[PDB]
């Protein structure tokens, strides 16, 4: 019935490094998904007591959103930028699971996917 805690974007005593591809992650990718008129649903935690959805902690069990994935990258968070886009896979497929297809909430999870696997596809090479 309750909410979980919010999934961990901050953690001291893991390494923390730079790249260009990390760079990209949030400049490029998180700027582009943020402002998109689909993105709201997205941009926080499922608040499942605000939203009325008793189930969805029952369902789901690796909670995603952008809020997060953009703390998790200004946090210096991620070390790999393959750790980040399965964060923003979970967040998709998460919504596929709890919802139907067809559904509003799906449609823009699905327009958001596709400017997300755009954007992966001219994701710089390592340096
Ligand atoms: C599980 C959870 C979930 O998976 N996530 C990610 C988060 C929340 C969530 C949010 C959900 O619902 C949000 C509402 C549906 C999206 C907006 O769609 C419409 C559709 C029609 C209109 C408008 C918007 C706009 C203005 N008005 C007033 C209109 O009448 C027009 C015609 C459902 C599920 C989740």
């Amino acid at each position: 019935s309750m909410n979980p805690p919010p999934p961990e974007t901050s953690n001291p005593n893991k390494p923390k490094r730079q790249t260009n591809q990390l760079q990209y992650l949030l400049r490029v990718v998180l700027k582009t998904l943020w402002k998109h008129q689909f993105a709201w649903p997205f941009q926080q935690p499922v608040d499942a007591v605000k939203l009325n959805l008793p189930d969805y902690y029952k369902i789901i069990k690796t909670p995603m959103d952008m809020g997060t994935i953009k703390k998790r990258l200004e946090n210096n968070y991620y070390w790999n930028a393959q750790e980040c886009i399965q964060d923003f896979n979970t967040m998709f497929t998460n919504c596929y699971i709890y919802n139907k297809p067809g559904d509003d909430i799906v449609l823009m999870a699905e327009a958001l996917e596709k400017l997300f696997l755009q954007k992966i596809n001219e994701l710089p090479t390592e340096e």
